[PDB]
C-alpha cells in the first residue's frame, strides 16, 4: 500500500486455528510406542496387539474410565491449568495399576462451557507428557462444547484408561493374611477428590481468594496447593514388580479414605488397623480441619489424609521396597498399618 | 435396590470371555479367544459424548433412550474401520444424581451392549453442583474393539464409479440437537408436548429423543458374508459434505441423489420452520441416512439380501463417486 496510511488489519493478529492442532499432534505424538498405526481423524491412533501377544502368556484386558471432578473449577477460577492433564491421567490409570496391569492407552474428553484452543492446548500437553513419563500412547480424544450444560467457564475432564495385565498375575487380595502389613505411598494434597467441599470451605465460608496464604501453608498460596497433582503411583509399583517385590493386594485412596478403600481387596472376614500417626498428613488437610472446624474422625473418614495409595504385603518385603522406593522422588513410603482378623477397617 | 437392578442390567451384556474385576460395576476381558480368532488383531478404540441431546431429554424428562444414543454415538466410529466392538465404558456427569434417572440411562447402555455382544466393563458416575447448571448432564462413553490388521478400511481404493450406498436414520440421531432445542424451544416457544402437521400427532420431543440407530450389526454381517466394502463414513454433524470426504482418496468426490431415500419428517419440519434452503439442510444434518458405505455396483445384491434381517435401519442406493473432488447433492 502506499506510504502513511493506517494498516487496515492492525492490532488484529489472529492465528489460524490449524497452528494449535498442529502443536497439539506433536504432544500426542511423544506418546507413541512402535505398536502405534495411523488411526481416524486428527488425533486418531490404532494399537497393534502383536508385541503383548508375544510377551504375555495370557493377556487380560483391563479398563477404567474416571473424571477429574470439581478440581476443574479451582483450576479455572485461579487461571492454572498446567497440572490438570496429570490429574486426570492419575485418577484413570492408578485405578488399575492396583491390579498389577501395564497401561497401554489412553483417550481423554474435555466438555467446556465454551472451548478455548490455548486452555485446550494447555490440557494436551499435560496429558500427553503424563503419558509419556510411563509409557502410555494416547490413541485419541474428543471435545464438546455445550454453554447451556455447563455453568460459565467451567469445564469437565473425563479419561479412559486401558491396560495390559497376565491372568495369572492379577493381584486380587486372595493371598492377603492376617499378620500382612499395609504399606502405603504418600499423596500430594487432596489428589481428585473432595474439592467442592474444600472450594465452598475456602472461598465461600472462609472468604478466602485464591492467592492467600495461611500459617500452615508457609507462603504458599492456596489455590497453588489445592491444584497440585494427583501423584501416578504406576512407575513406583512397576518398579515394585519388577524386582520381584511380592504385593499381595492394593487399595487406590480416593473418597472415603482408608475405610471406603482398603476393605475391596481384604479376604472375607479380614480386617485391617491404619495408624494414623505413621505417616505425615500434608498442610492443606491440617488447614482445613483447623479452619472448618472439622473433626478429626470426620477428616479421617473423608480424605486421604496423606495416603494415597495402599500396598499390602509381608512384613519381609519391606526392606527390598524401601530401597526401590528412594529413587522415587514424588512419593514417599511408609508402614502404616496390618491386616487383622477384625472384619473391619479401622484407623487408629 | 435401583443398584441390584443396575447390576442385572450390566450382567446381561457379559460374554464368555468376561472376568470379575474392580468394584460393583467393573469387569475384566480376557484377550485369549481374540488372540485365538485373529491372525494380527489390533485394538482400535473412541470416545465420544451424546451431545445437546441430553437438554432435551432432561427438558422432556425421557431418559428411555439416551443410553442407547451414547452407545451407538461411540461404536458407529469405530464400525467403519470393519472393527468388532467388544467392551464398553460409561461416565455419566449430573448437577444432581437422581438414582430413578441412572437406572434408565444403565438400562438403555446395556441393551445396546447385549445386543451386538459388547461387555459393559465399567463405570462411573459423579455429582458436581458447580459445574452443571440445574438438571443438566453429561454423558460420555468409550468403545473398544478388534480388527485384523490386514482388514483395516480406510476407504484407500476407493475410485470413481463406485456407488454409495446409506442405511437409514432415526432421525437427528447424536448430532444437530443445538439448532433444534433454540428452534423449537427458543424461539418458536414451543413445549416438548406440542405436535405440527408434519408429525401427524407425535410429540416433538418424542420425535427428538429417538434414538440413534445403532448399525454393528449390520455392518459385520455385510463384512463377514462377503460384501467387499471399500470405505464407511457414520454421518454425524457436518452431515454428507463434512463426513464423506475424509474416507475419500484426494481429488474425489460424491455425488448424492436426495430423492434416493426418505427424510424423516422431523426434517422437513425443522426445514420449513427454520426457512433452511434444501442445499443447507443437507450441509448440515443427516436427511435420513446415518450411515454411509462405498462399494462396487455389484456388491447390492448381496446386500440386500443380508439387510433383509435387519429391521432397524432400511438400505438404499443413494450416490456414486466422481472426480469433482466435492460431495455434491442432486
Amino acid at each position: 500500500a502506499m506510504a502513511g496510511l493506517k494498516y487496515e488489519d492492525a492490532g488484529v493478529n489472529i492465528e489460524a486455528g490449524n497452528q494449535a492442532v498442529e502443536r497439539m499432534k506433536q504432544h500426542v505424538k511423544k506418546t507413541f510406542t512402535q505398536d502405534v498405526l495411523t488411526g481416524l481423524g486428527s488425533f486418531g491412533s490404532l494399537y497393534s496387539l502383536k508385541n503383548i501377544i508375544n510377551n504375555y502368556d495370557d493377556p487380560v484386558l483391563v479398563q477404567s474410565i474416571d473424571g477429574v471432578g470439581t478440581k476443574t473449577k479451582v483450576a479455572v477460577m485461579c487461571g492454572k491449568f498446567e497440572n490438570l492433564g496429570y490429574d486426570l491421567f492419575s485418577a484413570a490409570t492408578n485405578d488399575i495399576v492396583v491390579m498389577g496391569a501395564k497401561p497401554i492407552t489412553f483417550l481423554d474428553y474435555v466438555a467446556h462451557d465454551k472451548l478455548d484452543p490455548a486452555i485446550m492446548e494447555e490440557l494436551v500437553k499435560g496429558m500427553s507428557k503424563a503419558c509419556a513419563e510411563c509409557g502410555v500412547s494416547l490413541v485419541g480424544g474428543e471435545t464438546a462444547e455445550m454453554p447451556g450444560v455447563y455453568q460459565a467457564g467451567e469445564i469437565d475432564m473425563v479419561g479412559v484408561i486401558t491396560g495390559i495385565v497376565d491372568r495369572k498375575r492379577i493381584i486380587n487380595g486372595e493371598n492377603i493374611k492376617e499378620g500382612d502389613i499395609v504399606f502405603g505411598l504418600s499423596s500430594s494434597g487432596l489428589h481428585t477428590n473432595g474439592y467442592s467441599f474444600a472450594r465452598k470451605l475456602f472461598f465461600d465460608v472462609a472468604g478466602n481468594k485464591h492467592t492467600d496464604t495461611y500459617p500452615e501453608l508457609e507462603g504458599k498460596t492456596i489455590g497453588d496447593v489445592l491444584l497440585e497433582p494427583h501423584i501416578n503411583y504406576t512407575n513406583i509399583i512397576h518398579d515394585f514388580l519388577d524386582n520381584g517385590v511380592d504385593i499381595k493386594g492394593m487399595a487406590h485412596i480416593t473418597g472415603g479414605g482408608f475405610i471406603e478403600n482398603i476393605p475391596r481387596v481384604l479376604p472375607q472376614g479380614l480386617g485391617a488397623q491404619i495408624d494414623k500417626d505413621s505417616f505425615a498428613t500434608p498442610a492443606i488437610f491440617k488447614l482445613m480441619q483447623r479452619i472448618g472446624d472439622i473433626s478429626e474422625f470426620e477428616m479421617y473418614r473423608s480424605f486421604n489424609m496423606g495416603i494415597g495409595m495402599t500396598i499390602i504385603a509381608s512384613q519381609d518385603q519391606f526392606d527390598k521396597m524401601q530401597e526401590l522406593a528412594k529413587k522415587h522422588t514424588n512419593t514417599k513410603l511408609y508402614q502404616i498399618g496390618k491386616i487383622t482378623n477384625s472384619g473391619k477397617v479401622e484407623i487408629i
